[PDB]
């Protein structure tokens, strides 16, 4: 039992990036030592400085992803600095009991608390916090993020045959509720308490302004775009704690998806479009073929390209004819 | 065939209850004969007073779970009683021809009519209201529940191991569209046809006002949550007949869940949140392992707390530290 | 490789049909040549008249299926004719590489490209067009259709078993973005491209004007109905490139269905109502048993009766009390 077993302290990292890890592991079952620290704050979320008074779990929009593997402990200290000004608490949809931990991580600015439960199930699990009576308001501010239990000896297609990733990257979906003011311009609130009532009234509507992928619109795009490289295998994480999305990357494939992100069960294959219900994350592996800069999206087009749904992954290589090829480019039409 | 084989009468039990029945049977086939008695009523709906000019068979929102096995013919008188308004009918999704059974069950008030339909294949469906020209309204204002055809051998896992449940609930989750006046006050009606073009004004935006579990802000909450204990094994049956949702069971999971809810099909396990598609019914089990409140809920966050799509499970128990432990209280941050 | 294999030449028929093509087939793999036309225009939508500035591949909503087995190439004349506005291009959900194409086929009024992918993955795809900067507007405003990619043995239910269709239908279900005046009239536009700003802010709300299956309300409705008969097995073919729906036959079932479209993997039977996620295509086979006239709608029933989605099948043949039977006729409540 958990007290007997060894401890390990795994240094988180923010996203796009996942913490090192293995997948399959002749390692035994660990209590696995994590820590947090609940940032408030002011963020420009759109590229015409649209703010948003926001909440994150380690400065991020989503909280970093912790990998454990199945039949591990997760032992999380949550940290409330005194310069917040809200409580908040977390809940992990893969814990069971007390709200997720909910009940048991109630932090008040100036304080902090360790939960630890076991990670019995396999799979991609939303965590956020989930303070009572302000449940929705700290998700759609930024709370959540992913928590990634691998099966012990790792992923498994539906046959049992093995599966892995080289690379992998979490993304966070979020739906965001900016106000306005009278003159239809998006309101800038001195502080997070100041945003509360007029970002409740649009929430309401269930109309968000802006649907943004890890903080901001074009957040994984230029400088930020995913990498990877002809033959690699990567693992997209997706995360939607509130709302419904529908995945797609633009030239390729979910090779093998586990849309409802449960590793016990099989994958689907050769996925077009995939749909994370809204409250939870998925997974999908995918191996590059050809090289060139492909679009990860939600495939609501006008959630992606008009509201911020939508980034890039510059892939590195040689180009496959077989796969695909320009047999006549663009010229006039014979007359 | 049915003229030949057995009747059998089944007494109705009002919503989140489930009516006595079997799972794995040794019995064969049979004409289970049920009755249904249409209602129109206004409802208050939340707590601040709002009314729905309401539709309802049996008197409830949802109707009534109607329990048969694979094999059995369903017969249903359905009533339409001279206090009413308005005709009705009944669409089976579980039934084969005529519309699901509208066709044949066209009943003005003062009129009666009598279904007989193979329940060929099992799985939960939804029944409700379809009266040509008016088959939304009728399923907004809450004429719909759910048929379970069990297969005659009991549920069975991926592999075909038998699963069961201990007890069943029955979750109806209506979407509504309320009208509001020029001071923006809920419009409250005489008559459930002064309701009417209001209402379809409000239907069309495609924005519920209300979205609400067994007809009211907070139904299943309270005096009214749902019970279990620990290693009790609960059937959720959730039917959403006209918008999806996404239930999720807070501090548990779905152990073995049909989201499109037909049982022929393997189930997914360890589900944190699965999807319920409008215009059907799902069922999920969960085996409670951990005392306390759990909250059921779509986790739509909005659609959840602020719109009224929530319920309580009171489990009671032992608390289990191995599952979930406090390792640090909620303290001042070390200085 | 593809230089050394036959070719042959794909005449394409106008939805709801899908051209002439083998389940099974004893060939080996081929470069099957398609060709495609665009063309814009003015479309009435509905029944009072109201227009759409519409964009489309070969004249009709959806664009035709394209139908190939895995491990052919489709090899695809791309025609921009001078008479056009607007640059196109296409994304083929099926292809492997530069934006699924798009990169290869960006064709300006007066031009025309050919590409070739190889179809190395079984199921039903969304193509669209997508131009740098204009992707959302294209796609609503018509410029979809699937690729179905049969495997070279046929479609095969979980237990490997084979499945068939005797017909084959093709439903595109468009969710459209109309402006309105300060009258509150839809707005009629004398071209497409003044129809571009006031669209972008209806599209913005993410709330459709209208959702119509084949470009208009009513379009699979009346003398334009789909057909069968008692005994025949139909595939419904549903593509929907921008925003999710959720199929069903009212009075009968998905027999066995692929929600996700991907062939490889096993079905899911005896649905109610199965799910489309916006940007993908599905497919479902159902052989009917009663004859009559059956509704094929979207169940959001809002979006099918008040806003489009909805088609009817006429069914021919005898008709079984077995499955259903009206035992009682609607009569008086006996006093
Ligand atoms: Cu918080
Ligand atoms: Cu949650
Ligand atoms: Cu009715
Ligand atoms: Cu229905
Ligand atoms: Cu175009
Ligand atoms: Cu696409
Ligand atoms: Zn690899
Ligand atoms: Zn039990
Ligand atoms: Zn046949």
């Amino acid at each position: 039992d958990a007290d007997k077993l060894p401890h390990t302290k795994v240094t988180l990292v923010a996203p796009p990036q996942v913490h090192p890890h293995e997948q399959a592991t002749k390692s035994g079952p660990k209590v696995v030592e994590f820590t947090m620290t609940i940032e408030e704050k002011k963020m420009v979320i759109d590229d015409k400085g649209t703010t948003l008074q926001a909440m994150t779990f380690n400065g991020s929009m989503p909280g970093p992803t912790l990998v454990v593997h199945e039949g591990d402990y997760v032992q999380l200290t949550l940290v409330n600095p005194a310069t917040n000004a809200m409580p908040h608490n977390v809940d992990f949809h893969g814990a069971t009991g007390a709200l997720g931990g909910a009940k048991l991580t109630n932090v008040n600015p100036g304080e902090q608390a360790t939960l630890r439960f076991k990670a019995d199930r396999s799979g991609t699990f939303v965590y956020h916090c989930a303070p009572e009576g302000m449940v929705p308001w700290h998700v759609v501010s930024g709370m959540s993020g992913t928590l990634m239990v691998l099966p012990r000896d790792g992923l498994k297609d539906p046959q049992g045959k093995p599966l892995h990733y080289d690379r992998a990257y979490t993304i966070g979906e979020f739906d965001l509720y900016i106000p306005k003011g009278p003159d239809g311009k998006y309101k800038d609130y001195a502080t997070l308490a100041e945003s509360y009532g007029d970002t409740v009234q649009v929430m309401r509507t269930l109309t968000p302004s802006h649907i943004v992928f890890n903080g901001k619109v074009g957040a994984l795009t230029g400088a930020n775009a995913l990498t990877a490289k002809v033959g690699e295998t990567v693992l997209l994480i997706h995360s939607q704690a509130n709302r419904d999305t529908r995945p797609h990357l633009i030239g390729g494939h979910g090779d093998w998806v586990w849309e409802t992100g449960k590793f016990a069960n099989p994958p689907q294959r050769d996925l077009e479009t995939w749909f994370i219900r809204g409250g939870s994350a998925g997974a999908a592996l995918y191996t590059f073929k050809q090289p060139g800069v492909y679009a990860y999206l939600n495939h609501n087009l006008i959630e992606a390209f008009e509201l911020g749904a939508a980034g890039h992954i510059k892939v590195e290589g040689k180009w496959n004819d077989d796969l695909m090829k320009q047999i006549k480019a663009p010229a006039p039409i014979p007359r």
